[PDB]
């Protein structure tokens, strides 16, 4: 997607604001591991409750998607812990 409005990325998510809203009903904070409609992920309730637009970053990887939160690569229906990123990955 592309940008919001004048203040670029969108709303935090997680503790304090490591995290971010990604796709849909979903958050992944990178240094925040990735959660959809988690607790931890709840943060883009607010992505649902004013209609306008939304930014993301989500860092490609060739597992289906880009990257996102803890080694995460995200699609287009949901993150998976990427060893592409840092999880199922490296010692990352």
């Amino acid at each position: 997607a592309v940008l919001d409005l004048d203040v670029r990325t969108c709303l935090p998510c997680g503790p304090g604001g490591k995290g971010r809203c990604f796709g849909p009903s979903i958050c992944c904070g990178d240094e925040l591991g990735c959660f959809v409609g988690t607790a931890e992920a709840l943060r883009c309730q607010e992505e649902n409750y004013l209609p306008s637009p939304c930014q993301s970053g989500q860092k490609p990887c060739g597992s289906g998607g880009r990257c996102a939160a803890a080694g995460i690569c995200c699609s287009p229906d949901g993150c998976e812990e990427d060893p592409a990123c840092d999880p199922e990955a490296a010692f990352s």
